[PDB]
């Protein structure tokens, strides 16, 4: 097809764990970035858990460096991160590798430490917290995308409220807030997902402001009329938003933009 990105399954384990190897993932990239695709993105169930049934360890460091280390200028791009699995080999790997965008898609859940041992999630707040801010004290533009579900069975005014200060102390750049499903009421739940989502909107924008009048990448997907349509590297296709640049260019083509306003999660810019 004509996209400029491609999707690349990693494992499609959990059925039972299997991963294809280093060399056959490569091979596989290598052949993406003959056709010109500038957007290699790694896909599984948990991308952090890939070749434990191979390799016996959490090999994503390793096939991070080999796919790095391909020829060409593209962008690398890690979805599905499970937090409990988010060890510092992969993080130290992420942040090191110069083609690999430090985008963290890692979806937490809750905040509060029992809502979380209800859910089966081993890592406390406390640390998921540390964890997070660690990588942000690493690379402050570092872009933290995750999952909230509110309404869970047992959740209280305390427990929301510690989730509250939770995602206020991480700042993650985007968020989704979605109700539990299958001992809490509907009708407060609604207020918790709105609010929830009402103070994160704040925290969102906020981190959109520090990108406007900065230079960043754009990958260039498609032109509408004097606009091209597109994503800098802190978007992944279809699940995040979308930048609208004024300028020349052809589709697969990675420019340098200057955000100069957003809204809705949508950024406006310019080609320079």
């Amino acid at each position: 097809e004509e996209r400029p990105y491609a999707y690349v399954k990693i494992s499609d384990g959990c059925g039972s764990l299997r991963s294809r190897s280093i060399e056959d993932i490569t091979r596989e990239v290598e052949d993406l970035l003959k056709e010109g695709k500038k957007e290699i993105i790694l896909v599984a169930q948990d991308t952090t858990s890939y070749g434990i049934d191979l390799y016996r360890k959490q090999a994503l460091p390793d096939l991070l460096r080999r796919l790095n280390s391909l020829n060409g200028e593209f962008w690398i791009r890690v979805m599905y991160l499970h937090p409990d699995h988010l060890t510092e080999e992969i993080i130290s790997a992420m942040l090191e590798l110069d083609k690999v965008v430090k985008y963290f898609d890692v979806p937490v859940q809750h905040g509060s430490d029992k809502i979380l041992k209800l859910m089966g999630r081993t890592k406390s707040s406390e640390e998921l917290k540390k964890m997070l801010s660690s990588i942000r004290e690493r690379f402050p533009d570092a872009v933290l995308r995750t999952s909230i579900i509110v309404g869970f069975p047992g959740e209280t005014e305390e427990d929301f409220e510690e989730l509250k200060q939770f995602v206020e102390e991480i700042q993650f750049d985007k968020l989704g807030a979605f109700v539990y499903s299958d001992k809490v009421d509907p009708e407060m739940a609604k207020r918790r997902q709105e609010e929830l989502l009402l103070l994160q909107a704040e925290i969102s924008n906020s981190r959109l402001d520090r990108f406007v009048g900065k230079k960043l990448k754009f990958l260039v997907e498609g032109k509408e009329g004097k606009f091209l349509v597109g994503r800098t590297w802190t978007e992944a296709p279809e699940v995040d938003g979308v930048v609208f640049v004024r300028g020349k260019g052809k589709i697969g083509d990675f420019l340098e933009v200057v955000i100069k306003e957003h809204d809705e999660y949508d950024m406006w810019g310019s080609v320079i």
